[PDB]
Parts: structure tokens; C-alpha cells; sequence
């Protein structure tokens, strides 16, 4: 894993300078396409893209797993809903599947810890049948976290060798907004009440319990904010670790990753703590309607492109933003040049 | 024109109720797809869409024209740039053309007042060779404004009969952010300094002149804020009137219209003043980087989906948002149902 992290490439400043010059010369007032221009330059700097903003094959990786903290009454849906929705992912009927198809992306469903029998058609990388209950101890061992990080990282970059150039990250796991909130509180130094949300329609009367569970998990585990792996293994979950792995993998591969919502923000906070070199490869998609979204985004220094009040997860937001990345490439390659007005 | 306005259909509450019920039953926590759900219901209420959110053919209408106010030194580009860019629109090299192609939409270029010889391949609806200089008098006569409104309205709804179900509005005209700012000041009751921006890269040292020109245009013409046509004819322009016409036309046709940037906001303020029944058919796209954007959007009660710091115009933002409208339809029609989890 040390090797992996040490081998993440820095952005290509030379390709970026050439990209900036080319964009400035397009048939439009300089800087008029705003963030679409900034995005094109960012893509140009990613080594896996061959010095130019381009999109080949697209893939959304959905990390599925169950959480022991579900027992603390922090989620309104029965625990089995995780397994059910994972199966539905193979049938193409879920929200991320429909939005991914609309964007021409392929969805990869990965089981890193569902508490049910293996689901056919789902990639098997399960660590255990659900992680430990963070309210009374750690989610997993540090060893388990590192192993999963490495496994998902290799899987992600291997896809790159099959033509995939743009990744999207997603998840599925009842109760996962609880460990997500705990991680955000720890990494940002914010109080749990300020970053704990309603998740998947948790009744307002049950919020107090959720805030209490989050505080207990932190007090009992004492996660070290300066060590992203320590945080993940203690108050995170397998799905959260898996998303972090996709981010580390894509960056090592020198390729872009589209973030999703609240769960993905907590995973990105961990990834950037573990390896700052991953930051340049991260691309925000939408601004989650989860309470702790603003705080998490602020510490990541990111401003999402889409304001849709979305809060579904699954990587649905990441899929919705893919056309935006393609548009920046289309702008770059298809617009005429001023030289061809002063 | 009175007939036209009187015949704009109210939204179909029955189709909307059926849409809401259907969306609530999809394979996801109720309301989790946020504004994508709200958009689907809004589309369902538009009579031209046959009781269901759907997108057939897509078209962006770009209204081109020159302005006499250019002589007051409010724009940095030579006046000929309007004619040049209009020609480029036919070659598919402009920003809106590239983004429209990416969204599978067709661009219609309409000349409602360019100060140059007719451009082949451009739809001819020119009123005059540029409008009057708003700093010393009106842009045009009320008669001219009404005539153009009616003409563009009929053209827009006629396209509907050719399969077009989604419109996008755009413009081209050096110096047009000046009359746009004047209209916004008048409709919102805001001071010119608060809504006058840099347009297409106007140097910071030239802003004072622009604010002064805007104030003079208002003082000299005395436009009545309660009469949208009076405002348009006095301190607007042919391109601005044309965009308003597309909005009135689409609404009469019972079809959705995607707004673009700052210029389109001023046109939408006028359209809603002229006929409140047009409001339900308007769909925001992006949040323009023009100074007066927030104020204009506030009076329209609209929250754009995209935050791209864009300020190009041409209907480029409208094209960028089309995939978002299609995604709401895909969600509606392709997601599975919960009945098929409680
Ligand atoms: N039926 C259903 N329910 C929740 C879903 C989902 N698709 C995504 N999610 C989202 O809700 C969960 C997090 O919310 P909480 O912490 O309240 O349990 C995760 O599964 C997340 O992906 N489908
Ligand atoms: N080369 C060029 N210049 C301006 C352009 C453009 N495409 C769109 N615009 C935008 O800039 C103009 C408004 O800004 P101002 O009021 O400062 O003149 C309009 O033509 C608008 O469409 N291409
Ligand atoms: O922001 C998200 O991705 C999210 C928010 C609430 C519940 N599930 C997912
Ligand atoms: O918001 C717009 O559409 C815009 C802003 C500045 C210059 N041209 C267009």
C-alpha cells in the first residue's frame, strides 16, 4: 500500500498550459465558459488522459455493505433492503442504473460486506457479513481496511486498462449515513449535531438518538484525525472504505473520479488525508441535501456543479454529472478558433 | 396578440397528481431524488407533453440583433462581431452549437435585427438594421415590439408541430447586456449599479460609463414597469424581444422552455409581466456570472440547477441543461417500483 500511495502521479503542468492556451483561443470571449474551462484544464493535467481532455468508457462503482450500527436504530429501512437493492442493481431498475444508462456509463456492483448470501452477478469482495457496530467498538481492524483499500484500488485501475477513463463512485448500505457523519465530525472537527442528517427519511423524532450514537462511536473509538486509515477502520464501514479505494485507485491510474453525495464526501475526506496527491483527480458532481454537506464540502474546498437537492446515493449524482465532463471535452475539441476576430 | 395571451393553457393538475403518485412509488426513498422529481412533475403538467414527462426533438433558438447603444462605448467588441458570430452559428463552430450537438439539439439562428447584409442560412425576421440607441430614445416602437412577439411566437409553436417538445432560448448581439441591465433595473426596482455587469469582458475602468448609460436610458424613456411591452420597446432590443416571444410561443403551445443566462432572465421578467401564465413553462438552467444575476433570479423566484460561472450567452447554458431534463424523464419512465419493500 505504501508503494501504491508513493506512485500516484502529480498533474502534468505542461499539458495543462497547452490546454489553457488552446481554450483561450476559442471562438468566445476569454474565460466566458467559466468552470467548464477550468474542468477541461483539470482533465488535461491527468496523465491517464494522454495530455488532452477526453472521455472514453465510463463506469460507476457501487460499493455495498451492511453496518452493525443499524442495531442502534439509526435507519428506518430493514437491514435486508441493502441486499434487495444490490440485486436490483443487476436488473437495471435502480436510480443509479437509469441515470448511468442515460449517460452511457456501465455500473459495477461490488459487495464488500453485505449481511446476506452472495448475490449472483455482483462482484464478490466481501470482508465480512456486515462491519462491527461502531457504537461499541471499531467497524473493522486496520489490517482489514488496508487490505480492502488495496483490493479495490487494483480493481479500479485494472478497469482503466479496458478503456475506462472516467469513474463515478457510489454506495449502498442501510444506516451508512451514521458512520459517514462520524467521519465528517472527526475530520472537520465539527460537532456531531452539526453534521448528522436525516439520511434516508429518518423521522425528526429519531435524530437525537442518531446524534448520540455518533458521539458514542467517537468517544469509544478515539479515532486519530491525522490518520485516515485509523478513522476509516474505527468509525467507518466497508462501503466507505471501498469508495476511498476507488479514489486512490483512479488517482494512481492518473484518471478522474466523479464524487457523488454525502457518503462520498466522507470517503474523499479520508482519501485526501491518506494521500494529498489524490485531490487533483477528484471532481465534484452535486450538492447533497444531507445536513453535513456544506461542512464536508468546505473542508474539501469543493463547489459542486449541480444543485438538485438530491439525497439518494448509489452514485446517482456522479452519473448525472458525466454529461458535464463530456461537454467540457466537446467544447475543447469542437469549437472553432478566434484566429480563424480580436 | 391578445388572443395569443388569452389562449395560454393552465397546467394540468390531474396529470401532475398522477405523476407525483407514480414517482413516490419508485424504487427509492420518497423524495430522495429532490429537484429531479419536482422537474418531472412540472413537465407532466404541460399540456403539450401529453400528460407525461417526455422529451422528443430539442431546439435552441438564437435571436440575433445589433443595438444602437453600442455607440455609447458599452461593449469592447466591434459591432461586426454580431454578424460574424451569426455566420459561425451556421458552421457549427460556436459554443452553443457544440453544446447543442452534444445534447442532440438543433440550433435555429434567427436574425431579428443584425446591422449587416443578410446572412445565408440564417432565418430572416429582421425588423431593422439594429435597434435605436436607448440612451437617447426608445429601441423601437410599441408596434414593432408587438409584431415581433407575434411573429416569433408563431414560429416557435409551428416547430412544435414538427416534433420539437423542448426549447432553449439564446441570443447574439454586441452590447446587449446593457439593455438587459436596464430592463432588470426597471422590473426589479433595483439601482443600475447593482445590476450592471462586465458583459463580455468589459474593462473595470469602463463600468462607470455603462452604469451611467443605463440610468440615462431609463430617465429619458420613462418605461412603465407594469407594462412589459412598454419596457421592452423602450429600453430593450430586438434580440431581447425575440427571446420573450419564444417564451410566449412555447407556453401557448403548452411546452417547456429552458432559460439561459442574464439576457434570458431579463426576457423572462418581461414575459411574466406580460402574461403570468407563462411562468409554469419556464425552466432555469444555470446561474450566470453576470453581476445582476442573483437579483433577476430572485424576482423570478428561480433557483438554477447548474453553477458553472458561465457568461457566454448564445443559449449555451440552456443546451447544457437539456440532459438534466432528459434524466428526469428517464427516472420517471425507467425506474422500477417499490411494490415490485415498504
Ligand atoms: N430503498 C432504498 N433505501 C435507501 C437507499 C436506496 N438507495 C440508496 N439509499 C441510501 O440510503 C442509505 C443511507 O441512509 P440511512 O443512513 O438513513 O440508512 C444508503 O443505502 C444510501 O445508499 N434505496
Ligand atoms: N465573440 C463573442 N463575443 C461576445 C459573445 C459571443 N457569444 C456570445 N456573446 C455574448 O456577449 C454579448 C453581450 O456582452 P456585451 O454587452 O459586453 O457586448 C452578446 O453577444 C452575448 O451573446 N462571442
Ligand atoms: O448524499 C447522499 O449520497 C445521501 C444522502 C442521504 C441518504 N443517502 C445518500
Ligand atoms: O449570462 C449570459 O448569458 C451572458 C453574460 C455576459 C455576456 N454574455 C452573456
Amino acid at each position: 500500500l505504501h508503494a501504491l500511495l508513493r506512485d500516484i502521479p502529480a498533474p502534468d503542468a505542461e499539458a495543462m498550459a497547452r490546454t489553457q492556451q488552446h481554450i483561450d483561443g476559442l471562438l468566445k470571449p476569454p474565460g466566458s465558459l467559466g468552470r467548464l474551462e477550468t474542468l477541461a484544464v483539470q482533465l488535461a493535467g491527468m496523465p491517464g488522459l494522454n495530455g488532452t481532455p477526453q472521455v472514453g468508457e465510463k463506469a460507476v462503482l457501487v460499493m455495498c455493505a451492511d453496518h452493525g450500527v443499524w442495531d442502534e436504530g439509526v435507519a428506518v429501512s430493514p437491514k435486508i433492503v441493502t441486499a434487495i437493492q444490490a440485486a436490483n442493481m443487476t436488473r437495471g431498475t435502480t436510480g443509479v442504473c437509469v441515470l448511468a444508462a442515460q449517460a452511457g456509463a456501465k455500473v459495477h456492483v461490488i459487495d464488500v460486506g453485505i449481511d446476506a448470501e452472495p448475490i449472483p452477478g455482483v462482484v464478490n469482495m466481501r470482508v465480512a457479513r456486515g462491519c462491527g457496530n461502531i457504537a461499541v467498538g471499531p467497524a473493522m481492524s486496520r489490517l482489514q481496511a488496508e487490505a480492502l483499500l488495496l483490493e479495490v484500488s487494483r480493481y479500479t485501475c485494472d478497469l482503466a486498462q479496458r478503456g475506462v477513463t472516467l469513474f463515478g463512485v457510489g454506495e449502498l448500505g442501510m444506516a451508512n449515513t451514521t458512520p459517514a457523519a462520524a467521519m465528517v465530525s472527526v475530520f472537520t472537527g465539527s460537532d456531531a449535531k452539526e453534521v448528522v442528517g436525516i439520511g434516508a427519511n429518518l423521522p425528526p423524532s429519531r435524530i437525537d438518538n442518531k446524534v448520540d450514537v455518533v458521539r458514542r462511536a467517537i468517544a469509544i473509538n478515539q479515532p486519530n484525525p491525522r490518520d485516515g486509515i485509523d478513522v476509516l477502520s474505527k468509525v467507518g464501514g466497508f462501503d466507505l472504505v471501498g469508495m476511498t479505494g476507488v479514489m486512490l485507485g483512479a488517482a494512481r491510474c492518473g484518471l478522474p473520479v466523479l464524487l457523488d453525495g454525502f457518503l462520498s464526501y466522507s470517503a474523499a475526506l479520508a482519501a485526501c488525508q491518506i494521500a494529498p496527491a489524490v485531490r487533483p483527480y477528484l471532481i465534484p458532481s452535486h450538492f447533497s441535501a444531507e445536513k453535513g454537506a456544506r461542512i464536508a464540502l468546505a473542508h474539501l474546498s469543493m463547489e459542486p456543479y449541480l444543485h438538485m437537492a438530491m439525497r439518494l446515493g448509489e452514485g446517482s449524482g456522479a452519473a448525472l454529472a458525466m454529461p458535464i465532463v463530456e461537454a467540457a471535452c466537446a467544447m475543447f475539441h469542437n469549437m472553432g478558433e478566434l484566429a480563424a476576430i480580436v
